């Protein structure tokens, strides 16, 4: 009796197994556009993936994980709120049922259709699996999918999910480039928080972009052809893999713009 996202064992069930997960800084968290402070001292984001190298996508009976290699220095995130370097090591969605919901982080309750997490580990601390024990741990950038337009750079993505259709599955994705799944600009909202699925540790910097990308509509329902399941168990859709927004408690969401 794993955790996953139905009746039985979603997010209002984690707190059994782990307990943190009614925290102090837990995601995701409604971002009140109105109450988040401009912070003049915020920098730029610096995204710098033009040496990323992906290697393989895999379901994990939660989401799908796009993973890179991440021995050496090339994928890297700096700037904007984080002191130092964060290298990235994968990136997954969450989406919904539908089109009207999917999105973790809401914005004045908005909810969008779907939301891209790029997982980035702060290097000072080594590998991933020691950076996820440290407050500062990992930083998280966080991409709104909205329906409409097609995203071009998904399209490969979307492509091998076919080959991944469950639990376990996994597939070689070499050369994949993130960069295309980046919108323009890179204005974003900022605060402290956790993992958003078990093991929900308080070890994220949020960076959140104001812009959404457009995905389209085939795009989005080729996502909900997933499974949760393994080969051969009966079939449960994998969609609205999403855990609904937090309380904010004792923090400030800060705004990189005006
Ligand atoms: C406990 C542990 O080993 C950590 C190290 C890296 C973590 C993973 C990093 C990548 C994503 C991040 C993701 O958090 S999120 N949704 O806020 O981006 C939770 C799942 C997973 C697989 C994480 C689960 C817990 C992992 C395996
Ligand atoms: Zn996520």
């Amino acid at each position: 009796h794993h955790w996953g996202y139905g009746k039985h064992n979603g997010p209002e069930h984690w707190h059994k197994d782990f307990p943190i997960a009614k925290g102090e800084r837990q995601s995701p968290v409604d971002i009140d556009t109105h109450t988040a402070k401009y912070d003049p001292s915020l920098k730029p984001l610096s995204v710098s993936y033009d040496q990323a190298t992906s290697l393989r996508i895999l379901n994990n009976g939660h989401a799908f994980n796009v993973e890179f290699d991440d021995s050496q220095d090339k994928a890297v995130l700096k700037g904007g709120p984080l002191d130092g370097t964060y290298r990235l090591i994968q990136f997954h969605f969450h989406w919904g049922s539908l089109d009207g919901q999917g999105s973790e982080h809401t914005v004045d309750k908005k909810k969008y259709a779907a939301e891209l997490h790029l997982v980035h580990w702060n290097t000072k601390y080594g590998d991933f699996g020691k950076a996820v024990q440290q407050p500062d741990g990992l930083a998280v950038l966080g991409i709104f999918l909205k329906v409409g337009s097609a995203k071009p750079g998904l399209q490969k993505v979307v492509d091998v999910l076919d080959s991944i259709k469950t639990k376990g599955k996994s597939a070689d994705f070499t050369n994949f480039d993130p960069r295309g799944l980046l919108p323009e600009s890179l204005d974003y909202w900022t605060y402290p928080g956790s993992l958003t699925t078990p093991p929900l540790l308080e070890c994220v910097t949020w960076i959140v972009l104001k812009e959404p990308i457009s995905v389209s509509s085939e795009q989005v329902l080729k996502f909900r052809k997933l499974n949760f399941n393994g080969e051969g168990e009966p079939e449960e859709l994998m969609v609205d893999n999403w855990r609904p927004a937090q309380p904010l408690k004792n923090r400030q969401i800060k705004a990189s713009f005006k």
